[PDB]
């Protein structure tokens, strides 16, 4: 097999390359994410969750990702630098994987998002008027700094900061939530990911996973794509969720 | 067919009975629900959502319920008194139903809940220490006035008041949320309804759907039951959710 | 001088008694608070914040209180058991004090509260309809589990749990906030403590500082009293607030 | 006297000018705010609250402002276009005024704010790391979209949208609150307006009342200024607050 090792910082990389060599895996090193990562049997990401999001932005078909967490919280990672070798051995030898859905947005045709699509004001400290439609029916209209359409994996990201619920990773859904809504009452809405979401706003920008962005005016449609994020199986993902969330800062 | 008409107040009853008589349905009137309601082909509830919850408290096997809303919000009802005949005719003639899961609780055998099981302090204005386990793993411990385990149908009830998300009726899940938690940070958790929930607390009471209560100490288990709530299909349930929620008060 | 030492647990008391004798202060020991505490030059509380609230419940005229924290967070305390001697000596030799307003409630004439007056449903898991008036004008009506009228000192107590803001101890105000409000929109209100607050509710109970309660129906009036809680000056009160708050749980 | 009439829209201006003429007031019309407005006895603003904020940005010494609300909620206005002549007459004849403090920030000397100073990320969807100091002590560090330092008048503006409390206009304080904080726990802080606020952030912009803005890096200080906003007395300001807030959208 051949693996790609993607690292934001140079630390721990020689060690990981050595461990992979013991597993009879050929290694190629990447200091930046690349679409060439599609040509590998699996990917080892060294960094936090953002490294993983930036890797995913290069992949349509996704080789399974193994994350070694040097960042902050590491909801998408599998191991720490202090003990990754055993978990990596398990992952390569069993080769069991999990798939989580990614969403596409009509404003950025070739871009996929694991966490969220956010619609924001082009100008900080100015609001936009956002209308939300789900399966063709207008369900809300609200003045806000922006509006988030997150997956369940994104429930612990931007949506969390905006006041959203923590949703377990195996419950497929969208979380629909405004950022700084100028209204007396508002609630996050949690809907089936099989539904079509439309967000309508003028003078806005759309951002996927905090990485890629574009101006738009009028309507954008957001729907589940055919190209999920693929990770090695983390048997502790549900258990670890609650502790990791409490450490978010 | 034979239908039971169950009413909180006697207003509108005679006209609903005459409407059923015109549909060639035999009618029996009930001023309070009873277990006898299982013997009918369908049930027409005249009242708000609480009337429906009280009807369900008496039903294991559930004949389809049609709700005529004389209450405040009416998330579980199908029509208003001003225009119910057309919708009632459609309901009886098509006889299409929807089933929503109910949960059971180990402290109260033979009691089912559509909205929530809530564990509260026995002493008002006094907190209880609550531990929460999901599929056998302790995921949180928190001091609070009480703790709610809600279905998605219950997301617009007690869980809503406690600060929970609005969840669409066709996404099956539990919402796990504290009432007045004494902690710097906390979040609602949304998990699969296939999971087993355990709530552990001393000096508490457990309440199903705001209707039935028992004192308990120690552990209670909450799980999906085999006996759902059955309603005639409301083709506008999803569309109506958003406007109805905004009117909550 | 003579000091009362009030303790919830038996443990650290002999140590505190010896420290006071070295400061030439006669000591009397109390396992429970009583009205006799008014007859002392000052009071040393050994416990958490609840022990201080229970002391205050017995005091109209309030000798200065010095708190030694054996409870959880201790916003009302001055020192810990591990190092209290130097702070106690400074407190007594300087005898500088701080006064924090307490409020009274028309339902319980001789009862005073430092944190809050709370109006709650007499029936567990059932809402009450609460109307709120400030300086004679009805400002809100809401269905809720209860309603809190807190001082700024109470902003880190029940009001905090209900979702209220943290208000610094030297900004005199009321925080008005519902517990589990069944409404799409609601906000905590912060008003001058010179204003008269009226809460109107049927089938309710009123509770002062989580300690003393009575059933009531109709209108209660809540206002600032002439008998503040008196503490030795804590020079680090403002500074310590933020760290202590982050530790609540 | 001489009055300036400032108008966002040109609709009711002729009506207002003729009314001032009846009160023997010399009128000068302004299509937009100018520092020349300082040279009038009073100012009549035709528009919503934003028009008033833009007028104030051009004023150090503030002639009393009378607001005619063509906007949406109009917390700073005194009358609607349908009935302004009676309230305007009372204002000119009694000439009773109210002063509300404005704040300055060190990044923009000579710029004053009535609602808030907000520190925001320069890039949408990108967080900044913000440290907050009050009277010289660091009281929080948080990753967020931005951070708001509001006056009590600003409690119904950006701070409101960010989840802050509603504070009555006659209780002077700062409300310190993050916008979309990436942390498990957070609270708004309400502190005395006598305190000095320092916000520290890199790659940020500071914005006064949603109008004037500048890039900054490092530290900014925010303090109460000597130049309040001056309005004609609105006898119903406290009473109207609660209804106006509930209509915010
Ligand atoms: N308040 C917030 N504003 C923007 N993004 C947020 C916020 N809170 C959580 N996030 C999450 O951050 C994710 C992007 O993570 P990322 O690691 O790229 O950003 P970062 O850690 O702040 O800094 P950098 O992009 O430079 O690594 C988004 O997908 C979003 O879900
Ligand atoms: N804050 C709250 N406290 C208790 N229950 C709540 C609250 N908010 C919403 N509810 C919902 O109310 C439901 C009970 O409905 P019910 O109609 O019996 O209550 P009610 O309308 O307040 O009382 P009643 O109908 O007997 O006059 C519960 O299942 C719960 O989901
Ligand atoms: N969720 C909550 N419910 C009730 N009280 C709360 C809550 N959160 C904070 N408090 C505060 O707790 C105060 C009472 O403190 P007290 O020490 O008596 O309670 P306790 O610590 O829970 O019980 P105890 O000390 O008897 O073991 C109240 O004045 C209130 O301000
Ligand atoms: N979510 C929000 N984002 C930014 N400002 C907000 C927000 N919610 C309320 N505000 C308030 O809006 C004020 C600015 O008012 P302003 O009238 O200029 O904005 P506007 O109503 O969006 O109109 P416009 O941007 O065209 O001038 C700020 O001082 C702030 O207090
Ligand atoms: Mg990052
Ligand atoms: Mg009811
Ligand atoms: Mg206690
Ligand atoms: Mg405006």
């Amino acid at each position: 097999m051949r693996a790609a090792v993607v690292y934001k910082t140079d630390g721990h990389v020689k060690r990981i390359e050595e461990a992979l060599k013991r597993l009879e895996v050929e290694v190629e090193l990447f200091n930046q994410p690349s679409e060439e990562l599609e040509n590998f049997d699996f990917i080892v990401s060294v960094g936090g969750d953002g490294t993983i999001l930036r890797i995913l932005q290069k992949l349509k078909r996704c080789p399974p990702i193994f994350g070694i967490n040097t960042g902050r919280v590491g909801l998408l990672t599998h191991a720490s630098p202090e003990n990754f070798e055993v978990e990596l051995k398990k992952a390569v030898e069993k080769f069991e994987v999990e798939r989580f859905p990614r969403v596409s947005c009509s404003a950025m045709p070739d871009v996929l998002a694991l966490n969220e699509i956010a619609v924001l004001s082009r100008k900080p400290a100015k609001m936009i008027d956002v209308a939300l439609r789900v399966d063709g029916v207008e369900v809300d209209r609200i003045r806000c700094d922006g509006f988030i359409v997150a997956t369940q994996i994104g429930s612990t990201g931007y949506a969390f900061s905006a006041g959203g619920p923590v949703v377990e990773p195996y419950l497929e859904c969208f979380i629909l939530i405004p950022i700084a809504p100028f209204r007396f009452g508002w609630k996050p809405y949690v809907v089936s990911m099989e539904r079509k979401i439309e967000v309508i706003a003028e003078k806005a920008i759309v951002v996927a996973d905090g990485q890629k962005s574009v101006d738009f005016d009028g309507e954008i449609t957001i729907e589940k794509s055919e190209f999920p994020a693929v990770f090695f199986k983390n048997e502790k993902r549900f258990r670890n969720l609650f502790g990791k969330v409490r450490s978010i800062g």
